[PDB]
């Protein structure tokens, strides 16, 4: 397995039609899972699965801008479960990161960081074994 978290470059940033995929499964009594797709010290998106906010499940979207974190996006539908195996796959659009769970879509979060181009890593992180992390054009 892949050591986490993994940092993932994404050489020249991402463009619209380029699909990361990440495989793994979420470890047992799981706490939280996080994605970063980065812009130097800037996080232009963070997809968030908390396993208990106050005995919920959420997913929170958000981006760091100069080490501040700005408006949360909650999405209440939790695609995740302790000890599975799944599937993330991130397609960058002309306007949104797309996100798809276990080939169901999930969320659509707005680009916010403008230079696609610029953000050139992506980070994968928590409570999770990581199988493999990759992308491709389609
Ligand atoms: C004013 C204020 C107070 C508290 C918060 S809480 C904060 O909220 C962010 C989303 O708005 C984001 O989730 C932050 N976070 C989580 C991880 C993280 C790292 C490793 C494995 C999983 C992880 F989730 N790293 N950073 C989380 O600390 C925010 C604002």
């Amino acid at each position: 397995p892949l050591i986490v978290p993994y940092n993932l470059p994404l050489p020249g940033g991402v463009v619209p039609r380029m699909l990361i995929t990440i495989l793994g499964t979420v470890k047992p009594n799981a706490n939280r899972i996080a994605l970063d797709f980065q812009r130097g010290n800037d996080v232009a998106f963070h997809f968030n699965p908390r396993f208990n906010e106050n005995n919920r499940r959420v997913i929170v979207c958000n981006t760091k801008l100069d080490n501040n974190w700005g408006r949360e996006e909650r999405q209440s539908v939790f695609p995740f479960e302790s000890g599975k195996p799944f599937k993330i796959q991130v397609l960058v659009e002309p306007d949104h990161f797309k996100v798809a769970v276990n080939d169901a879509h999930l969320l659509q979060y707005n680009h916010r960081v403008k230079k696609l181009n610029e953000i050139s890593k992506l980070g994968i992180s928590g409570d999770i074994d990581l199988t493999s992390a990759s992308y491709t054009m389609i």
